[PDB]
């Protein structure tokens, strides 16, 4: 593989579309490498990790639990609902919305959740509350996947992910109960997780929530280190590229192989 740099211009020239990329030490937050890490790329179904943080830090306030049940209607679903279409009858756990939606990214899980924290509004005032003050989630589902371009609604900037997600799974923002529940939740993603693994070298540690939207957008928020450790996030967003879903996939992959080969200490 090139070098990451050199690999992330190839993919930006091959697909006509922007990238972008950082690589961060969860740890400290130090800087390993980064590209286009302040322009702003929607987030997608990245966002569903953001919002099971902001639910996080209503239980741990004792505003919420994640034994509550929710209990809905085939009204209040929408697009791509694999788990809560299953259970009409008998609701849902607060914490298993949160496991629906950052693991299979059932999206009538997301807006379940997305109005206990109020809605969209309420999950931005969170976000700055947290000192991101870039981040802004706008829409539901699934109207904030729309990626216009120029639109900021729904978007992120790859730096502010990674800090943002850094302060979810280790400042003292959370308990160290709900940072390892929100961690255990991008471990268990059933949707790229696995195949991800699968591909991976021996020795890698990979936890993650990946996310598509139009006009190719296309993305993952990571956490990956060798010796089977969370070592680093590493976010790759995607967008304005008319590309196959395919093609997308494997540009990121591409990018992923060369960070991985070309890892610094
Ligand atoms: O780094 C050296 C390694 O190079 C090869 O592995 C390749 C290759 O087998 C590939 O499949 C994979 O990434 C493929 C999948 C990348 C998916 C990453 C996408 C996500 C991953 C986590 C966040 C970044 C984006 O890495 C490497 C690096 O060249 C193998 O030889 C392996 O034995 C060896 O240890
Ligand atoms: C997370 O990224 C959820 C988005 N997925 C979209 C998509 O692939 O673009 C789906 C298909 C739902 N939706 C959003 C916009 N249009 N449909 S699905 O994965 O929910
Ligand atoms: C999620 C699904 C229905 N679907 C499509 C768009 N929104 N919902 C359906 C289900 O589990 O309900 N699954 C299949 O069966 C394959 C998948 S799906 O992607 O066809």
């Amino acid at each position: 593989s090139p070098q990451p740099l050199e690999q992330i211009k190839l993919s930006e020239s091959q697909l006509s579309g922007r990238v972008g990329m950082i690589e961060m030490d969860l740890a400290s937050g130090r800087t390993l490498t980064a590209w286009r890490a302040d322009e702003r790329f929607p987030m997608m179904s990245t966002f569903k990790v953001v919002l099971c943080g902001a639910v996080l830090a209503r239980v741990d306030a004792g505003d919420e639990q994640l034994e509550r049940k929710i209990h809905y209607r085939q009204q209040d679903l929408v697009d791509y609902s694999p788990v809560s279409e299953k259970h009409l009858a008998d609701g849902m756990t607060v914490g298993e919305l949160c496991a629906a939606a950052i693991t299979m990214s059932d999206n009538s899980a997301a807006n379940l959740l997305l109005a206990t924290v109020g809605g969209p509004a309420g999950l931005t005032a969170f976000l700055r509350q947290i000192g991101d003050n870039v981040t802004r989630l706008d829409r539901w589902e699934t109207e904030l996947n729309e990626a216009l371009p120029g639109d900021a609604r729904d978007t992120t900037t790859p730096a502010s992910m990674a800090a943002t997600l850094r302060k979810l799974l280790t400042s003292q923002r959370l308990s160290a109960r709900s940072q390892r529940q929100l961690l255990q939740w991008m471990v268990d993603d059933r949707v790229a997780g696995p195949l991800i693994r699968s591909v991976l070298p021996a020795g890698w540690f990979i936890a993650d929530k990946t996310g598509a939207g139009e006009r190719g957008a296309r993305g993952i928020v990571a956490l990956l280190g060798p010796n089977n450790k969370a070592e680093r996030i590493v976010v790759i967003y995607l967008r304005d590229t008319p590309a196959s879903m395919a093609e997308r996939n494997q540009q990121i992959a591409g990018i992923g192989a060369a960070l991985i080969e070309h890892w610094q200490r």
